[PDB]
């Protein structure tokens, strides 16, 4: 009867990369009268906060905010966190990765390039092979080129092969980029800390719980009761069925 | 009798990369009763604003704020600006530059690396060969390694040679990085817009007016009355001598 509902963000509580519907927001606070509620996303904290409230309201609206798959953690209004990838991987492997990426991208000759090809985050390296778009027009242009030439896809194939067996994982940063993160640093990462918070049950909700999806591992983990949803309205209905029948 | 005093920031009005002394700030507003006053820096606007006031006060405290050597311009409280390097250089040369940098850095094997090796700004590309430090400790560590191995210095020599005659310039980003910018996009850039604002005299003050220094060109330009200073106290004294004798 100490219960947590933990939600993926994009596609689960909000439209992808966009603001939460106020009616969903309002339900979550109603759900909060029965259970603790938390979010876990691949995005950084700034992005997640932006989608879920104004300023830093998200840490007040939710009992847990797990950004970068849980490598960044807010707990009951306070920053508990955090871990760094360089600490976990070690400098040698990290630099092997980086120099392989640098060398690969140097040989890519595209219509055009921008900057910040490799960004250090807490939970991952975000790799943007064409560079980060400066406008929406460039972002769309880059997306289309990536689809036609399979830029990110082919880069990841080369990376996975080069680092076979060395414990690196690769996932989409949506369009434009992909993340590189240590094995185990998918959404499951947040479960290790949650393990110590004495929940009787942890319900996880996500919209990519199929194999390949960025919710799969946390959905499938024996530490959670898993729920697959297709939309924020689906999520709200499932919560009503389980907690307010 | 329409006069502008235009100041470099770092070392001229403030300690390098640091906040302005309130007593200097106070004098500048007194000087403002006689002349218009402006700043021009290599840094981005956020950095300059941070050194000269709280929030966006700098655009209120100064009649002109020229960031990134004038490629970004605030004029009497409003953003007038701005120009982009990609527009000026063209995509082909830009990508030649970028891929040369990527390829060069890929072959650098250091004690360690971080991220954001190439950052797109308005007035330049900021190149950080070891990556951007995550802490003060890493920043100092990187500075020392750069001094011993001449990392930035040797990278610039290779770059200048490769792009000989093609109109690129290179200058220090302090420690850790160097800027690449188009010929003419040093501090003089801001003079072109100022040319149209009907000043009878434009007095420029800087602390790197010697050849090699990032104030040299604007100091030497026939559009300004040039002044060399060594400290923010030197600057204030010179203004007192010229305007309040
Ligand atoms: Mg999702
Ligand atoms: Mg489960
Ligand atoms: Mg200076
Ligand atoms: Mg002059």
């Amino acid at each position: 009867e100490r219960v947590l509902c933990l939600f993926d963000v994009d596609g689960t509580l909000t439209p992808a990369r966009q603001k939460i519907d106020p009616e969903v927001a309002a339900f979550l606070q109603k759900l909060r009268s029965r259970v603790q509620i938390g979010v876990v996303g691949g995005s950084d904290y700034c992005k997640i906060a932006e989608q879920l409230g104004d300023g830093d309201e998200v840490i007040e609206k939710f009992d847990y905010v797990f950004a970068e798959n849980g490598t960044v953690q807010y707990k009951h209004g306070r920053l508990l966190s955090k871990q760094t990838i360089q600490n976990h991987l070690g400098e040698e492997l990290l630099q092997d990765l980086i120099n392989f990426c640098l060398s690969y991208m140097a040989l890519l000759r595209l219509p055009k390039k921008r900057g910040t090809f490799i960004e250090f985050r807490n939970g991952m390296l975000n790799i943007s092979p064409i560079g980060r778009s400066c406008t929406l027009e460039e972002r769309i242009e880059f997306s289309e080129l990536d689809k036609k030439e399979k830029i990110r896809e082919k880069f990841v194939e080369a990376l996975k092969t080069e680092f076979a067996g060395k414990g690196l994982r690769f996932s989409r940063g949506g369009q434009i980029s992909f993340d590189v993160f240590p094995e185990g640093w998918d959404k499951r990462y947040c479960l290790d800390s949650l393990d110590q918070d004495s929940f009787d049950t942890i319900h996880f909700f996500g919209n990519e719980t199929s194999p390949g999806g960025n919710d799969f591992e946390i959905f499938a983990d024996p530490r959670t009761v898993g729920h697959s949803v297709v939309s924020p309205q689906d999520t709200v209905q499932r919560c009503r069925e389980i907690f307010f029948p």
